[PDB]
C-alpha cells in the first residue's frame, strides 16, 4: 500500500504479484509464485463465517518470528478474497513425510533432530506466551536438510476423518488432547507440551497413529488412572523419558519447553 495512508500495514501486497495454482490439498491452501522473485509459496484463502478468525491469525502471525515457525511473507486483507502468503515447504507434511521417508535417510540421529528443532519453536512460543491448541505432526512442515517448522492448517473442519471428534464448541485432536483440556477447556503451554510428547510419539514411530487401536471415548478413562503409550521401537531411553514427563497427569508438573529444548541440544550435541 502507501506509507504516507492512514492504515498502512506493511504485510498487505499487491493480489496481482502472486500467480496463484491449483490446491495444496487442503479452509484452502492453493500453490502459488511470487512472480517478483521466482518463488513458489503456499497461500492460504477463506462468504464464510470465520472472517474474525481468519484476520486474526493474519494478526497473529505479524506478531511470531522464528527459524522453525513457518514464515509469513505477506497477506492480502484490504480487498476480498482473502489471503495469507507463506514459505513454501517442499517437502508438505511432517506426518507423510515421516511415513514416506526413507528411514535410511532419516535415521535416529535425524529424528532427533526433528525434535529438537520443533521444541525449540516451542521454547520460543512459550517465551512469547502463545498457545498453539493443536500441535502435531499432521501440522509441522518439511524442508531441506531435513528443516522442520511447527505450524497451524485448522485441520478441524478441514479433517472429521477419525483424528477430531466433539468436544466443546467443535472438534479436537483427541488423541493429542491433554486431560485438563479435555475435561475443562483447560488450554496452557502446558497443554501444548503435552501434544508435544505425543507428537514425538509420532516421530519415534516413523508417522504411526497414537494409542493405535484404542477408540477415542476410552482415551480419558485409561489416562486417568496413569496409562501411557510404550515406549516406540528404536526410541531412545533419554528420549521416552521424556515424552512421560511431558505426559504427567498434572500440568504444573510437566517440564516447560525450555526444558524440554535444554534436554534435547544436550542429546542432539551428544550424538553428532
Ligand atoms: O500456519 C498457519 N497458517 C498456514 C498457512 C499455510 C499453510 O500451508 C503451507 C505453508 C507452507 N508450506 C506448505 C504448506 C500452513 C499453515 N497459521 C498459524 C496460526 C497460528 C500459529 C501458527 C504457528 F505458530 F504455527 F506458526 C501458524
Amino acid at each position: 500500500m502507501d506509507p504516507s495512508s492512514p492504515n498502512y500495514d506493511k504485510w498487505e501486497m499487491e493480489r496481482t504479484d502472486i500467480t496463484m495454482k491449483h490446491k495444496l490439498g487442503g479452509g484452502e491452501v492453493y500453490e502459488g509464485v511470487w512472480k517478483k522473485y521466482s518463488l513458489t509459496v503456499a497461500v492460504k484463502t477463506l462468504d464464510t463465517m470465520e472472517v474474525e478468525e481468519f484476520l486474526k491469525e493474519a494478526a497473529v502471525m505479524k506478531e511470531i518470528k522464528h527459524p522453525n515457525l513457518v514464515q509469513l511473507l505477506g497477506v492480502c486483507t484490504r480487498e476480498p478474497p482473502f489471503y495469507i502468503i507463506t514459505e513454501f515447504m517442499t517437502y508438505g507434511n511432517l506426518l507423510d513425510y515421516l511415513r514416506e521417508c526413507n528411514r535410511q535417510e532419516v535415521s535416529a540421529v535425524v529424528l532427533l533432530y526433528m525434535a529438537t528443532q520443533i521444541s525449540s519453536a516451542m521454547e520460543y512460543l512459550e517465551k512469547k506466551n502463545f498457545i498453539h491448541r493443536d500441535l502435531a505432526a499432521r501440522n509441522c512442515l518439511v524442508g531441506e536438510n531435513h528443516l522442520v517448522k511447527v505450524a497451524d492448517f485448522g485441520l478441524s473442519r478441514l479433517m472429521t476423518g477419525d483424528t477430531y471428534t466433539a468436544h466443546a464448541g467443535a472438534k479436537f485432536p483427541i488423541k493429542w488432547t491433554a486431560p485438563e483440556s479435555l475435561a475443562y477447556n483447560k488450554f496452557s503451554i502446558k497443554s501444548d507440551v503435552w501434544a508435544f510428547g505425543v507428537l514425538l510419539w509420532e516421530i519415534a514411530t516413523y508417522g504411526m497413529s497414537p494409542y493405535p487401536g484404542i477408540d477415542l471415548s476410552q482415551v480419558y478413562e485409561l489416562l486417568e488412572k496413569d496409562y501411557r503409550m510404550e515406549r516406540p521401537e528404536g526410541c531412545p531411553e533419554k528420549v521416552y523419558e521424556l515424552m512421560r514427563a511431558c505426559w504427567q497427569w498434572n500440568p504444573s508438573d510437566r517440564p516447560s519447553f525450555a526444558e524440554i529444548h535444554q534436554a534435547f541440544e544436550t542429546m542432539f550435541q551428544e550424538s553428532s
